[PDB]
């Protein structure tokens, strides 16, 4: 599923992220934006050999099993295919832990790099919420 930006903020904020461990809204949008451009299918190999999976682009090495990431965690406890599903659940319980683990939003190269310190509610900006 490709998601439109308001139809992504609106699911998000269902979902319990907006201020989640104080990370407003805008932030989440802007990190699936930059992720995974809102596709819900996007996937990108790495040098390390892992996969990131998914709207917010979650890494196989740590948080989800491809059964093809050598001393895979799983931390996550779901297969990788989850979170691919239109469906945002698995996606936004695997970021809530993500986001807890102590980098906070941090862990998203794209969030750090293209959304970190700019005017993030630019993002929800028009949005019924
Ligand atoms: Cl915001
Ligand atoms: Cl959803
Ligand atoms: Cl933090």
């Amino acid at each position: 599923k490709v998601f439109g930006r308001c139809e992504l903020a609106a699911a998000m904020k269902r979902h319990g992220l907006d201020n989640y461990r104080g990370y407003s809204l805008g932030n989440w949008v802007c990190a699936a934006k930059f992720e995974s451009n809102f596709n819900t299918q996007a996937t990108n190999r790495n040098t390390d050999g892992s996969t990131d999976y998914g709207i917010l682009q979650i890494n196989s090495r740590w948080w989800c099993n491809d059964g093809r990431t050598p001393g895979s965690r799983n931390l996550c406890n779901i297969p990788c295919s989850a979170l691919l599903s239109s469906d945002i659940t698995a996606s936004v319980n695997c970021a809530k832990k993500i986001v807890s683990d102590g980098n906070g939003m941090n862990a998203w190269v794209a969030w750090r790099n293209r959304c970190k310190g700019t005017d993030v509610q630019a993002w929800i900006r028009g949005c019924r919420l």
